[PDB]
Formats: C-alpha cells, structure tokens, sequence
C-alpha cells in the first residue's frame, strides 16, 4: 500500500518542512555530532575531560560562553557538574520551544495547552537527543567543544554519580536503531503532540496533528531504512520508555532535594517538575 498519491508527496513535503526547521533549532545535529565522535570532522578535537585533573583544565580551555559565579565556582566539582547539566537543560528547553513552533498546527493551539505539551515533553525530547551526543565512552558537551566520559561522571560522589548512567544506558540501545536527522525531525515532533498529557483543554486537535506526523514518521522509516521493517513499532516502544526514564529522572532529583538541602534548583525546572 505504499503509493506515490497526493497524501504521501504532502506527508514528504512535512518531512522536509520539520528537517529544515530542526537544522534552524538544534546547532549541533546527530550528523555533526557523529564526525566529532569518530574523528571524521576536520574540526579541532573537542577537550577531553576523563579524570578530576581534565575537568579543571576543562574548565579553563573550554570556552562555556556561560556565567557561573564565585558561590558556584566555590561548590564541589559534582555540584558544579549537575549546575552545568540543570544550565544546559533550560537552554535545551528554549531550543525545543522554538521547533515546536515550527510544527504545523502547533502556534495554532490554545496557549496553555502548547504549554502543557512542551512541559510534559521536553525531558523526552532532552534524552532523546541527548543520544545522539553520546557513544558508549562518554557525551559531548558544550556545543561539541568538550567530551565528559561515561566513568567520570560514574566517579562522581552518591548521588551524583548515578545520574547520567540511565541516559547513558537508554542511548547505547536508541543509537543502534541508527536513526539520522531527518528520522529524529518528525520523531520529536510525534512526541511533543502527545493527547494523553494531564491538563490538557482541547485533545481532538493535537490528536490530529500526531495522527499525521504518525503518517510522515512511517513512511520515513519505511523509505528512510530499508535494512528494517521493525524500526516504527520500535520507536513507539521507545516512546513509553522515555516516560519511565523521565519518571526515574525526577524521583532522583527529589532525592538531591532532600539530602542535599543546601543546593539550588532552576526555578524554571522546579515548575516543570512540580506534576511529572
Ligand atoms: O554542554 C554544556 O555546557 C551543558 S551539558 C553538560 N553535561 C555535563 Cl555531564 C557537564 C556539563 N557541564 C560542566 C562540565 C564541566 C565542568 C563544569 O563546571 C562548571 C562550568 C564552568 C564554566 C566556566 C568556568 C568554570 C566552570 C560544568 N554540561
């Protein structure tokens, strides 16, 4: 039943429509992304951090483009990682607010329920994409300018030692899928118009909008990956995985919140978190 109609050229042309604007959003794509990772890029090496000595040379040559003040700069390395992570997190959030922007139908919803999508998703969508920064060594940090490894973050004193390794894990197995940017576009779209978030006012018209990103997301795949007939409803399955990561995520900051009482949470997370 795979036929070139009228439906299928729109389903490509929203394709391509979410690919263009992903590239606008996201400066460092997987494709960017992987030839730091393999060496391919022509670009500088990023910095390596591997060991507590690494991390503070780190902390000279990579250029954060990022104020951390004297009170910060004076915290535990552990505490000044997870600032970094929480700092990072909020600009992701922005980045992922202006695609979603881009989606077509979205700006066209009730305010309040564009809010509710995007504070239900973007942590699905952070992991997601975090992936593609990530090999089984470490992840890419600072717009690629610097690398933080898998066992340095795991040397990191309780509870901080434990937060990245569940991103870690969920990205060792979404990377075997060998998804590209074009695949990733409509995924993150499909995620963000999810019908089933708590709040929401008007749900028949977000479930239309993912009914047809459903659509172009399939005949992606099936276009996209002839090696595999298997990657849509293995993709779905990532989708309810994603909810259980983030569900794991929130539990161990409530932990951090708890037994490490001195320490700030963005205000802007601290909303986002208050009903996951
Ligand atoms: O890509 C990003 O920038 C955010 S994502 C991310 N992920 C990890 Cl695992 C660490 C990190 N920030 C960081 C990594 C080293 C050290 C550190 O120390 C505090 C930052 C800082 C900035 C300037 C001078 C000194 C310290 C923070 N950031």
């Amino acid at each position: 039943s795979m036929q070139l109609n009228p439906e299928s050229a729109d389903l490509r042309a929203l394709a391509k429509h979410l690919y263009d604007s992903y590239i606008k959003s996201f400066p460092l794509t997987k494709a960017k992304a992987r030839a730091i990772l393999t060496g391919k890029t022509t670009d500088k090496s990023p910095f390596v951090i591997y060991d507590m000595n690494s991390l503070m040379m780190g902390e000279d040559k990579i250029k954060f483009k990022h104020i951390t003040p004297l009170q910060e700069q004076s915290k535990e390395v552990a505490i000044r990682i997870f600032q970094g992570c929480q700092f990072r997190s909020v600009e992701a959030v922005q980045e992922i607010t202006e695609y979603a922007k881009s989606i077509p139908g979205f700006v066209n919803l009730d305010l309040n329920d564009q809010v509710t999508l995007l504070k239900y998703g973007v942590h699905e969508i952070i992991y997601t994409m975090l992936a593609s920064l990530m090999n089984k060594d470490g992840v890419l940090i600072s717009e690629g300018q610097g690398f933080m490894t898998r066992e340095f973050l795991k040397s990191l004193r309780k509870p901080f030692g434990d937060f990245m390794e569940p991103k870690f894990e969920f990205a060792v197995k979404f990377n075997a899928l060998e998804l590209d940017d074009s695949d990733l576009a409509i995924f993150i779209a499909v995620i963000i118009l999810s019908g089933d978030r708590p709040g929401l006012l008007n749900v028949k018209p977000i479930e239309d909008i993912q009914d047809n990103l459903l659509q172009a997301l399939e005949l992606q795949l099936k276009l996209n990956h002839p090696e595999s007939s298997q990657l849509f409803a293995k993709l779905l399955q990532k989708m309810t995985d994603l909810r259980q990561i983030v569900t794991e995520h929130v539990q161990l900051l409530q932990v951090i919140k708890k037994t490490e009482t001195d320490m700030s949470l963005h205000p802007l997370l601290q909303e986002i978190y208050k009903d996951l």
